[PDB]
């Protein structure tokens, strides 16, 4: 009903908010001591039964060879995994398609080594792997095609069954593929540095739980691109999520239009002068009357985390994506209590109806003491009159 449509409206701009907060992408710095880059980014994995388990990377690469490298202004990646299985394989196997783009430097040349990366590459990856001393091999091939920032890749666990989830491999298992468009192409390290390669090293910390330590060499050999991984795993716990494979496999990209038309409804709640993009001025204006009170620069930073085009504002297809990935990956607790508290101004974990009509009011949306107790009552799972945590939690998952 509609009522169940204003918590989805008001779900969603907060959710937004959640999301233009976060930092969510590939971070790349410069990295002059060693004449390469520097990376940091979350990797969030779903829980199969409900939750997130959150994979922090910190990342290094250097140029195996003494040619000159571009050293990048910093940046971004984003980044986009499909997992799927071969129905016709046997053996225990991933296939991931992969898009990488490089953005986050507004609108205002190209290296050597990018003229090999013009059609589509084979790419050979090999990883040794010991996690808590279960040792493992993964062999992978297929192509990348830098000119959409495209990978298609199939795994293989050559020693039998993978002592990990799949999913904790992806990032370890070639960004020399990801697109960076022309305004940016002064930037890219990664194909700077080719057909002699780069050193990729990482720590990852699968938080509440052990860690990965990676080293990998990316170089031509011929006309094909290999990846050569060695993975140490430490202080893993016996049932934790990684030991345990309690990680979600396949995450559903499967997005209806009814949810795209709830998209477009807190779409239409920031655009409020209908042009189809969302301003510094027109976010600010949702933020200031959700009680938060950002600074232009904060402003600014938030539109540049999803602007894929640079052009400093959110376009409706921009807003799209960014709220595609939000509702794919499972929010953190803490994420989840932060946007509670929008909503339980007094922090005693109880949404009152004066408080949902405090927002509701300050939002614009003109609703009596009527509609607003139709929605605590549509959210109010065990009567008392008011939206608790856990009920809230149930208001905003599909
Ligand atoms: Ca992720
Ligand atoms: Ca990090
Ligand atoms: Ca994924
Ligand atoms: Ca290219
Ligand atoms: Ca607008
Ligand atoms: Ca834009
Ligand atoms: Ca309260
Ligand atoms: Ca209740």
């Amino acid at each position: 009903d509609s009522s169940r449509r204003k918590w989805n409206k008001t779900g969603h701009a907060v959710r937004a908010i959640g999301r233009l907060s976060s930092l969510e992408n590939v971070y790349i710095k410069a990295d002059k001591q060693k004449n390469g880059i520097k990376a940091n980014f979350k990797f969030r994995h779903n829980i199969e039964d409900g939750g997130v388990q959150l994979a922090y990377h910190y990342q290094q690469n250097t140029p195996i060879g003494d040619g000159p490298v571009l050293l990048p202004d910093n940046h971004y990646l984003s980044t986009q995994s499909k997992l799927s299985k071969d129905p016709n394989e046997k053996r225990d196997h991933m296939v991931l398609l992969e898009f990488v783009t490089a953005a986050g430097i507004t609108l205002g040349m190209v290296s050597k080594g990018e003229e090999l990366f013009t059609g589509v590459v084979p790419i050979l990856v090999e990883l040794d792997g010991d996690v808590n001393g279960h040792k493992f091999s993964v062999s992978g091939e297929g192509e990348g095609d830098a000119t959409y920032g495209k990978l298609t890749l199939k795994f293989i666990c050559t020693t039998g069954k993978l002592p990990v989830p799949w999913p904790t491999l992806v990032t370890t298992l070639v960004l020399c593929f990801s697109r960076y468009p022309d305004h940016m192409k002064q930037h890219d390290f990664f194909k700077s540095a080719m057909p002699e390669g780069y050193i990729q090293e990482r720590t990852i910390f699968f938080k509440d739980d052990g860690n990965y330590k990676t080293r990998a060499e990316v170089k031509f050999e011929g006309d094909t691109l290999v990846n050569r991984i060695e993975l140490k795993g430490i202080d893993f716990k016996e049932d934790g999520n990684i030991l345990g494979h309690k990680l979600e496999y396949n995450t559903r990209d499967q997005l209806t239009e009814e949810q795209i038309a709830e998209f477009k409804e807190a779409f239409s709640l920031f655009d409020k002068d209908g042009d189809g993009t969302i301003t510094t001025k027109e976010l600010g204006t949702v933020m200031r009357s959700l009680g938060q009170n950002p600074t232009e620069a904060e402003l600014q930073d938030m539109i540049n985390e999803v602007d894929a085009d640079g052009d400093g504002t959110i376009d409706f297809p921009e807003f799209l994506t960014m709220m595609a990935r939000k509702m794919k990956y499972t929010d953190s607790e803490e994420e989840i209590r932060e946007a509670f508290r929008v909503f339980d101004k007094d922090g005693n974990g109880y949404i009152s109806a004066a408080e949902l009509r405090h927002v509701m009011t300050n939002l614009g949306e003109k609703l009596t003491d009527e509609e607003v107790d139709e929605m605590i009552r549509e959210a109010d799972i065990d009567g008392d009159g008011q939206v608790n945590y856990e009920e809230f939690v149930q208001m905003m998952t599909a």
